[PDB]
């Protein structure tokens, strides 16, 4: 089946660029996990010819994964290969050759974007209560990263899906990357959480460039709120028929007019009145040098 | 939605969370008045989580679908829903054990344990009973032409006087035509507990559930080990495909290792029917 030539192809030697061999790679701590995956810091010896150790996350799989997992995630290795952005998580190859498949990736110091922000404060060698102090500025500036790196893929041609706070990871001088490229694909059932989802994916099963300007709606909203969650106290089932009716979030607190506006037309119902990627970056930039 | 099933919120009472996962959440509740009862009746209540995509969505409505057609003693009791003044909440039967893979893996350590009268205390001829219930509920649900698709021992539930339940019927899938499930796409069922033309081919018969169920077996006679030992879920395309099967464990009779390994043929006319695998349980059972 589709799978097993997937998994057949992957186990075979034949992306040397790729290949990482598992003696030089050190597992070190669990950065993150869920049920059937898991991803853990560690450091590479001589990675793509780079001196010394690399550190690096590896992404990997738990003994129940299904056949939908192992999909996502060789279906991962196979995006990022054709992928080279400063705002797009960077591949540096895999361990095909003994055990458990491993995606090696870049490692981001702050980890999601999500985290990130739900430890920050929203202002106007010591210690806080917070971990830090983030401005509006810095806000505006994280969104643009982010449309940058869509601005790329949709001209790579390439639909996310899966745009969300929780799918953007935060480098080292905080630096966005996008993450997550499980469930992408070139441009029935979705894997995509509902709240994230444009209304004709919902209804139509259709995923566009366009719905993931949906989805950047969304974690605009996610962004302003530091890390809000998007419909509170409104269950996932009830939302297709609010939407369809009309209804979208309300303006939060701490945002701005033209910052709100923005976000709504993200959230327009037919496709084609939502901004492209590089409208949205254009009103980021125009937001920045306006203060 | 459906007046036979469809239960008042307001006689329904939440309590804490008996198991979550991704997207998915069973917490233990009291209902007032159900089904005519009265007073309160303790349940277990189904639900989505906040991050919900429309697939968990798809597989609540289609385990409710499935369990309002379903009535045997050792498939989970549905009870009914709250489908209509807002989140989704399937009710069903409370089991007081909790799923056999638990109550296995609990029996290693609390007495009186593994013996080779109390509910603690278990004897291969328990075992044998436990699998034996099991393949009856199975056997029913072949001749309601569904595939289960998903059986293991974490997805069969223990409830008073320890009788087993078939649960989680959120995968389950109808066959009244051509008697097999395909689908496209790749299956959301562990690797480990899957058939080998269901991982190559995607089809999913009431012979690739006895695939499954044997699988069961080996989980219940180990105790609730874990499958393929340390085998990565990706090498078992090949290992599968080269005819290796997991080896006898420890405290597992000859004719018992035969039941597996029959469960297990590449050939899928092989395996026995749910039937046939009821009567060699029952005929273990009465030589002891
Ligand atoms: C299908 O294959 C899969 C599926 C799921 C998974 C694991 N899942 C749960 C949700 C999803 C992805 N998860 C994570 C966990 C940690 C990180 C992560 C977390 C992280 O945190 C750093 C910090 C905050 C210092 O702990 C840094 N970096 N750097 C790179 C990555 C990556 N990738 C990370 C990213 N995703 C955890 C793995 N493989
Ligand atoms: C898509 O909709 C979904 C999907 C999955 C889920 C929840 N998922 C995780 C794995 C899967 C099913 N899960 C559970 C959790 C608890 C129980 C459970 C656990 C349980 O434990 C009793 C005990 C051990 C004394 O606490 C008793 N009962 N009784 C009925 C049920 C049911 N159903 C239970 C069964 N399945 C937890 C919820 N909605």
């Amino acid at each position: 089946g589709p799978l097993s030539l997937s998994v057949d192809a992957f186990k075979i030697l034949e992306d040397p660029k790729w290949e990482f061999p598992r003696k030089n790679l050190v597992l070190g701590k669990t950065l993150g996990e869920g049920e059937f995956g898991k991803v853990v810091k560690a450091t590479a010896f001589h990675l793509k010819g780079r001196a010394g150790y690399t550190t690096v996350a590896v992404k990997m799989l738990k003994e129940n994964a299904s056949p939908s997992e192992l999909r996502d995630l060789l279906s991962e290795f196979n995006v990022l290969k054709q992928v080279n952005h400063p705002h797009v998580i960077k591949l540096y190859g895999a361990c095909s050759q003994d055990g458990p498949l491993l995606l090696i990736v870049e490692y981001a110091k702050y980890g999601s974007l999500r985290g990130f922000l739900r430890e920050s404060r929203k202002v106007g060698s010591l210690d806080h209560p917070d971990e830090r102090a983030l401005t509006m500025g810095d806000l505006i500036s994280f969104a643009w990263q982010i449309s940058q790196g869509m601005q790329y893929l949709a001209e790579m041609k390439l639909v996310h899906r899966d745009l969300a706070a929780r799918n953007i990871l935060v480098a080292e001088g905080r630096k966005m990357k996008i993450s997550d490229f499980g469930l992408s694909r070139d441009v029935s059932q979705g894997r995509i959480p509902v709240k994230w989802m444009a209304i004709e994916s919902l209804f139509d099963h259709i995923y566009t460039t366009q719905s993931d300007v949906w989805s950047f709606g969304v974690l605009l909203w996610e962004i302003v709120t530091l890390g809000g969650n998007p419909y509170p106290g409104i269950p996932p089932e009830r939302l297709f028929n609010l939407l369809k009716t009309g209804h979208r979030m309300e303006r939060p607190d701490n945002c701005s007019e033209e910052m709100y506006r923005l976000m709504l037309q993200c959230w327009k119902q037919e496709p084609d009145k939502r901004p492209v990627f590089a409208d949205i970056s254009k009103d980021l930039e125009k937001m920045m040098v306006k203060r």
